């Protein structure tokens, strides 16, 4: 009676790059096919605008700000990750019986400790740093010349694959290795005769931009050279999806599964992505940095062609996921989501008078944005905060604070309160950054939560 | 196993009660309980002023060590007082004490740093750091900004609640949390365990708001803010009396230690007197962190007598727990002393043995430290100062000069003593933070420095 | 079957002050015999070029950086310690049925859960602070004239020393006093019939330079004073290795004892010591600092009359131990070295392909020391990373970071690495220090990983 559960996630994926949410160009059929008979999410936000903080807000359910996971990790390695303490949603669903794989990407930690086996997954396949160079061909001779030569700090795009700790030789083109491991996965678990869990991490279409010529080949109207490379890409995911769909109908668990498609942010437009409708892209509080094509599909469960229009939170996939697993969630956790559920069914907003929220560091100060009903808070660029009916003005074009005063006030105030329990960053992505944190005083949110 | 009833006056002044030397407002129902019972004149906070101090007394533990040296933000936070610091509430429910608080919280407003999570079976008040007096004034205002949609209230005029679900409270509050204060013993009866109430009123905090049946009492008083200040004092001794007639109607009374005190010095611009001391509210000379204190309680307490040696709100933890017959463990690290065996002999129960006050300011910190005849005073950046504050209570007298290797010796005790106060968990207003930050505080170099 | 344990460790022994490794004035004989017949270490490095965060880091296991004892406790006492959750070797091996004792210095902190008898130690005798006077007939007549003038922040290194908490006063030479309680120690071991571990902290050759007149006799061709006086230090170290000697012997226990005799840092130049031939000395990032004399001894399986020249570090003792006493160590300790043995015993370096480091601070900056296989990189004096092959090159005379690149700037992106999960410092030596720790926005590690 539990069902499997599939989180598959794409890295810098663009708003309107998959058709079910507008693409012109870019073609994803089997993509669309679960949004054609599942439901599409127009509102729906990640919890940073980038991709570390992102998915550790996905995995534990909390905004990245409480654990101390604001930033990317290190670029060039680091004994740190996602805090220990906060329980993974792979770690919950394995103690409550789920078999439970992780593909791809992690980029939460390479130490012991935060390894996926360490976190609550079974199965592990993929790289464990920030992306990774797609063609075997093409990487694994520049790490072969790069180890023999001695070196130990080793670009993370280059190393080696593994399979629970133990490397391997990969042979694909990474997407549809993952893909394919993928089907593995399902496969292997038929035979367990529990529930599965899987967080399938694509790296496509993160940089670099390598594409097959089989898959732009596909795209031959499309004549700017990194969108179409960028277009084959997602394709190549398109296929994965494809083939991961025809091996959970060839083992008969298709029905019983929940499949949420996501991205973890915004793409970023000087790497092929668009955005549309939305203003600017990855890492911004405007909407086009973390507002995210998103669909479920679960025949059945989930209404079949709707359009859900209400703001949904990445956080809420947590207890939304134990809730239909029936995994007890302790108030010890601190889920900032809810279980969205309840309110899906009766088409309410499961966010009704509460906000969502962005905030974003940069050198000095912070951007920062907030979602609640129909309005959007916007902290950016060091100016004084706006205010947009989001349902009416989804491009941000339209400041209505001049004659809203109160209401935003009141606003960026319960954020200010919201920002207490922020523990300090236990990590940068650059050592310079972690040097100006503490030259700047930060944070200095004395600029952030200045009002009229 | 007797019950407990610790009654704590906010800003109350050292000069603004009876038995502590008022010439102006009288408060005989307390004055009953100071006569028949053990006033202490040298009885002080952990810090001078609320937050911190309350903090202390709920933890036994000097607000530096635990991350609470300063009020909660004051528009409110998801902080609090540590929760792995255990309440003296929660140590008193777990040896099967009835647990009741009432009014000013002001150590946390989410779940776990709610009330009724600190160890509190009944929690009647509201959680912030005070609230206006008259429910006619208060809820119109609240009605009109919660229909307008807004979420971030001012904390002072928010419904009050009685264990999390909201009230409608109809009389002045001082006389409301009275009230429940009655309604609290008269539950306590029904128990048959012993019980514990912390009774916070907030009375004489701003704003300065009284009943004009209460300021009819005092036509002699002609200023305005003190005429109003003595009419809210008035009022905690008009329920102290009504707390007491229950206490005795119940027979309770024989077997209570009640502590009636304040939580810091008072405020002088709002309608205070700190008669003898020098200053008041937040300083580290005697007026903002010596406070008004009496125990009572009969056969036990001896009557009519004043203790004359230091006494610290941190020792009423381990205190109370020794009354009771709670084990305490070494693990908690209580800075206070178990004060009783000293205080029935009549001996000092910090001989040789120093009480601080540290309070930090923009950029630099003044301090405070009172060791058996002597009371070293850093305040405004100046260099550090000696008195003899059994001789020179109003800090007068600066013997310093002839006193260098003491008072240097003092100082280097504190300085060694500064090394496990945390970081501060929070700050009551985001610049604060912002500065803390620039400034590179603690600046323990301009604080401790000697010659 | 399992092995007994001494860890024997001179506080500030110079590189070149002992006969095995190189000294040609000063003479150890019973130091050499243990060498002679045992195995000595030409590259034996500890964590940190000078004493707490060495000391932390020997009996954690751990880099001090990992757990926030980068500095020296307060030099004027302090409430702090090495953090409690890191276990201590001596607890570990208490763990597994060990009778543990530790004599002489601590420096880990004073407070009841930082104490010996709380980390393992079932036996302790000696002085919790960073060093001590030598001769009781001085220091004790200065503490009781200052006691009795009520002063409470005495000077550590005058206060009387300890066993088990209960005071003690000692009659002999410091150095004679612990070596005659560590005879104590393995007489009384006889009798418990489990192995034990001992941690001999001796004080000599650290400050004050105090040296017995029978001692200073045997070096009449030593004519410098300061000089002289060390040697003589160093000697009564050397008397007291011997005389444990002849008691491990007369209880048959020298056979079935792995005897390490080590430096807790290199020598300091300006108080008698010889580094020789390595560049500078105490606290530097050059080899000096954190290169020292090691000596392991076990009869049968440590073996006799070798030099082991490959890499090994101070954090490779805990694991060791551990290993060969039959210790469980669990991955969540996160131990920063390695077990040695297998190694050691088939002569291949123990750190083969990975770095072992250094990494002191100072005011705005920090110098930092990569040593690994022939390579040892080297941030100094704020100039640029420099290189140099330290098996041609011990002295530090030749950078050939400008032929090798790609090496050097590899490993500085790894101990980059490594940084990140440096805990800030939980004290400083000074109060100042901490002030410019937070004024100049420390750690500067832009500066210190520019390449
Ligand atoms: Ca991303
Ligand atoms: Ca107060
Ligand atoms: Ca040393």
């Amino acid at each position: 009676q539990k069902p499997n559960i599939i989180l598959i996630v794409a890295d810098d994926l663009g708003y309107a790059d998959v058709g079910f949410n507008g693409s012109k160009d870019i073609i994803t059929p089997n993509i669309d096919d679960l949004a054609k008979s599942g439901t599409s999410f127009s509102d729906a936000y990640v919890a940073h605008p980038f991709c570390g903080p992102s998915r550790a807000a996905l995995m534990t359910g909390r905004y990245p700000h409480k654990i101390g996971s604001q930033f990317n990790l290190p670029t060039r390695g680091s004994n740190v990750g996602v805090p220990t303490d906060a329980k993974f949603i792979s770690k919950l669903l394995n103690e409550n019986n789920y078999f439970t794989g992780a593909l791809g990407k992690w980029h939460m930690g390479d130490t012991p400790q935060h390894h996926p086996n360490k976190r609550g997954f079974d199965e592990y396949y993929g790289f464990l740093g920030g992306g990774h160079n797609y063609f075997p061909d093409q990487y694994q001779p520049q790490y072969k010349k790069q180890k023999a030569q001695g070196l130990k700090n080793i670009f993370e795009y280059i190393t080696p694959l593994e399979h629970n700790g133990k490397e391997v030789k990969e042979t694909q083109y990474i997407t549809d290795a993952l893909s394919r491991e993928a089907v593995n996965f399902v496969d292997k678990a038929v035979n367990k005769k529990h529930p599965f869990f899987l967080y399938l991490a694509y790296n496509a279409p993160h940089t670099p931009l390598q594409a097959k010529d089989e898959d732009m080949a596909m795209f031959p109207n499309i004549k700017n050279k990194d969108r179409k490379t960028y277009a084959g890409m997602v394709y190549a995911v398109d296929r994965g999806v494809g083939k991961l769909v025809e091996a959970l109908k060839k083992n008969n668990q298709y029905d019983n599964t929940l499949i949420v498609f996501m991205s973890d942010n915004g793409g970023k437009l000087s790497k092929g992505a668009n955005n549309f409708p939305l203003k600017a892209g990855k890492g911004s509080t405007q909407e086009g940095g973390f507002r995210v094509p998103m669909l479920f599909h679960w025949p059945k469960h989930v209404p079949a062609g709707k359009r859900f229009s209400h703001p949904v939170s990445a956080l809420d996939l947590y207890p939304t996921f134990a809730a239909l697993a029936g995994a007890k969630v302790e108030e010890n956790q601190h889920l900032d989501g809810t279980n969205m559920w309840p309110a899906f069914i009766k088409n309410e907003n499961p966010h009704k008078d509460e906000p969502i929220y962005a905030l974003r560091h940069r050198k000095g100060y912070s951007d920062a944005a907030i979602r609640m009903n129909q309005w959007k808070a916007l902290k950016v660029n060091q100016q004084p905060w706006q205010l947009f009916n989001i349902e009416n003005d989804i491009s941000e074009k339209h400041d209505v604070s001049k004659s809203n005063k109160a209401l935003l006030t009141d606003m960026v105030r319960e954020m200010e309160k919201w920002s207490w329990d922020n523990q300090q960053p236990s990590w940068f992505h650059e050592t310079t950054e972690g040097v100006n944190w503490r030259l700047d005083a930060m944070p200095r949110f004395d600029k952030t939560f200045k009002t009229t």
